[PDB]
């Protein structure tokens, strides 16, 4: 939970620096899609943007190579990104695919919690 | 609830005066797009616009800029916005980002009623 | 139900000549562009459409134009459009916005299986 | 169930060779325009598509020529395309659309397990 | 429930008359519901004359569930109350059969959808 | 329940007072519901003044569900409980009239909506 | 349920045989409905050869979930029925092993996966 | 639940320890579960040495829930369960304070958010 994460570090609301977005389901095209477009459209970027796959069932060469392309758009605008949530089956197609290379293997956290914890700590040391 | 204003004042639609819309959940992106361009495609537009906020969990820089384009597109055409039910993190957000300045801090309500009441009564001193 | 006056009328599957469409719920915006979209860009349009109403629970100015756009393209391609399942709320407001004149009084329908029945049988009369 | 039948191949994820979409509802015009449009979008396109029509509960002539145009653009990518779910109604109308002649009438299975075993065993005689 | 809203419209009525009742049986495992209202069947003054009991939401059935809808369709008929059964899907529908439930209510007593049912337990009360 | 967020601050409140309690009956079978609810007002110590039933997730009623209300209504009027109902459909409330269940709360206890029966119910709390 | 529609035609079957029961205890406080199935077990006339618990909705266990799943369990054997369970998360897996429930069943009945278990239910009652 | 499978890794585990138990009041009519599980807890032969009791999912309490709500943590008390309350909403915990609850169950047990009270019972089971 954000509220608790928050918390602990002693803030209330999402930090300026730090993006959050949820992949829809298994056919998360249409929304990565605007997404990716509003991402290049505003005027500031976040530092961090925490991907959260917990609600994609399974990825297939569609899905990969459109969150690949997503990814890159994100990386081009200098953001770090995080993922986290993908269950044991779409953890292992990331490897496969070569997306947890592409973020770094670092950045890749099992549960929501894990990738905002860190997020926030890697904020706060600046 | 829409019903219950409605009839304390002596209604039982919506005045054409009056439009309201509801923020999807925290990724409004697409729906707040197509609203957009809705607004700014039509011949006649309300007098003012109520914007509920009571399904929006968080709001991040991405959501934020967002809010804010949409809002100054509104204000453009002669739309008076006001906005309901933002949770008391989104509430601190709006604040901290300039939003409620934006709008007016007269034109923030906590909860719906608040700014259906509100509109129903700014319409009608008319 | 779609199953039992299909069978009153003899027929398992929608006839060629009858279409079904459900207004989303109160911002059928988005899905309402498509579908007017995929009208105007198919080969071969029905002959009846019957735009359902029953998810709608209130309707301002912009979905008001939205809806009246929406008719007119389908009308100018030769479809013939009924109504079903406003509410009462919604029922009076399409009085007030011109929409029931637009359509046609005996062609708005207070549920869908009458508007069902109608489309069938004005069909067969052919 | 997907992880059963992989597991029954030895597998713990989707080959590369293989892909899955889901109608979302009787309207999937938005939807499957976009997968139409990533389809043709991305480098490398799947040998098989599975297309689930379980959430679908009737078609017209809009969602028939819809998804005859949709089947087309795969096919034209070199994509064999497989359809799965119909229910009773449905599957009539894909017949009486000519639908199961362009697919082929043996790439039509009444159960996703029936045509994602299928897709498996062919990928794999290879 | 607009298609109970509109077979009453066409009987010349806006709610369910008091001779009719309907039940719904949710999900594969009503026992708990099957049994409150059996309860409650067996505790009011006044019953219905016809009861419908809606089987769209049951996907599959066991012989648990045969059972208990048996024990449930027989308290009712004890009450004097004829039970229509509605919205058996295909393979719910052969069960049924097989299992002697449609011998137990009346073969013109199951119907496939429960418009069907409405439609001909309103026209029974008219004649009545 | 914004809506009762904003009636509580309208009287000057943050929460519900110890005075009032709210039900709402969830779909047509609410029998199961109704009797552990039923149970709960016998077994407390402690009663409320005043029960909002709401009747908005309630599409329809028979027979059954009728006298399962009659009945939940005397149990709750007999420990000196006054109850309003609010937001029966317009089926519903026409139901509610032929049976006898207005007549049971009373005319003035009936409310087309949530809202003006917590508000009346809140203005009737302020004056004892 | 379509992964049991395939399964039966797999086997020849349009319906679940009379001989296999299907339960499935939904989200974490499943106690009222194990309570309900366990008394519909010992009330019926005629019981099943084989009961599928499927513990996908499951998300988490703790001591009294497995106390209650444990004596679930139990009245089912005493009355012959032989029990199977799919679908336990990864951590609810650990647990069953941990508490003794995969020794009450026997290891060779717990399946990671609903098709699994009723695939071998199906053969198991061909045999017999 | 994430939130679960975050601290039992902060703590080395992967399942939820024997020693503590988690339920949730679900919706403001909790009366029905809270009753249920209420017997579990004084049906069952080991308990746990703490319950989490999550309120996340109640969005208001009248004098109904609140007697029925002390009725319980008294119940889980006699048998010596440490009970934590998590996640009430700003309202109800306002209810909690003026009604006594927190009073029954202390200050330092009542959570803002579940999260917390999972890390102070691992910390708490740990320790002994």
């Amino acid at each position: 939970e954000m509220s608790y994460e928050l918390a602990q570090h002693g803030r209330s609301t999402l930090p300026r620096e730090l993006a959050v977005y949820a992949l829809e389901g298994p056919f998360f095209f249409a929304a990565a899609e605007t997404f990716e477009r509003v991402m290049g459209s505003i005027q500031e970027t976040p530092q961090i943007l925490i991907l959260r796959l917990k609600w994609v069932p399974f990825m297939d060469i569609t899905g990969i190579q459109t969150l690949e392309e997503m990814i890159q758009s994100f990386h081009k605008r200098g953001i770090k990104v995080l993922i986290s949530g993908a269950n044991s089956r779409v953890s292992q197609k990331l490897v496969k695919a070569g997306i947890v290379k592409l973020v770094g293997e670092q950045n890749v956290y099992p549960v929501f919690e894990g990738a905002l914890s860190a997020a926030l700590t890697e904020i706060e040391a600046q």
